[PDB]
């Protein structure tokens, strides 16, 4: 991962 | 709020 979210 | 990130 590395970005975040939440989708 | 309620969503996420990160910016
Ligand atoms: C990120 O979000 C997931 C759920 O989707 C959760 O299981 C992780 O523990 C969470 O990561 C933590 O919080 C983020 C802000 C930090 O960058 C990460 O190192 C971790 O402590
Ligand atoms: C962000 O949300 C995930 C999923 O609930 C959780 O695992 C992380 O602990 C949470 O990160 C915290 O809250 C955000 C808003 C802050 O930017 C981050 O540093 C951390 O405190
Ligand atoms: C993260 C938060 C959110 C965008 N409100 C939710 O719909 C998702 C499943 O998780
Ligand atoms: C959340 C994760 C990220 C997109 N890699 C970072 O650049 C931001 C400051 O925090």
């Amino acid at each position: 991962x590395x970005n975040x979210x939440y989708x």
